[PDB]
């Protein structure tokens, strides 16, 4: 059985729901101060936390990732939420083995604010993507992807809940195949 870290920059709402249908081995955050760090507390789920600040480049940012990863023998790692570049000096430890979930029906509307592109664009439907990372900017391949529709009277409030609803609902699904 594979054993599953995830990677969580802010309120690590779906990193809520991966712990409470999975065993996660720990779950890291670039924030100190990221509301995913209080859920791990309340879940009983090992937590590590470093910023970029205090490193002298990326590289040695993610050099303690990697070492953090192999001691923990990772053998999955998922990144929910997590808002900054897999560089190549975690590529190079985890390629293969690294799985994202992206706000949008890729290849449609890619990025760190997916869900504010679709929605000042005014397409009818959006959707909700999990796929593999690679070198590029969330050009892996994808697992598994739905649409998320539009409403008429939705608001950036009420459309940004119902992409949220069917990432609870399709990571864990998603997961429960590579799992084993
Ligand atoms: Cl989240
Ligand atoms: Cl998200
Ligand atoms: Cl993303």
């Amino acid at each position: 059985m594979k054993k599953i870290a995830v990677f969580a920059s802010g309120n690590g709402s779906n990193f809520q729901v991966i712990a409470e249908e999975f065993p996660v081995e720990f779950v890291f955050s670039d924030h100190r101060d990221a509301y995913v760090l209080e859920r791990a507390k309340q879940l009983g789920v090992l937590s590590y936390a470093f910023e970029l600040k205090e490193f002298e480049s990326k590289a040695d940012y993610e050099a303690a990732l990697v070492e953090l990863l192999e001691e923990h023998q990772i053998d999955l790692v998922c990144l929910a939420g997590y808002m900054k570049i897999v560089g190549p000096t975690l590529l190079s430890a985890y390629e293969g083995r690294i799985v994202n979930i992206h706000p949008a029906y890729l290849p449609e509307f890619p990025g760190a604010h997916g869900i504010e592109d679709a929605w000042n664009a005014g397409v009818g439907q959006s959707g909700v993507t999990i796929h593999w990372v690679d070198s590029g900017v969330d050009t892996g391949q994808v697992i598994k992807q739905v649409r998320v529709p539009r409403l008429a009277d939705d608001t950036i409030d009420r459309f940004e809940a119902r992409i949220h609803e069917a990432e609870y609902r399709l990571y864990p699904e998603v997961v429960k195949a590579l799992f084993t």
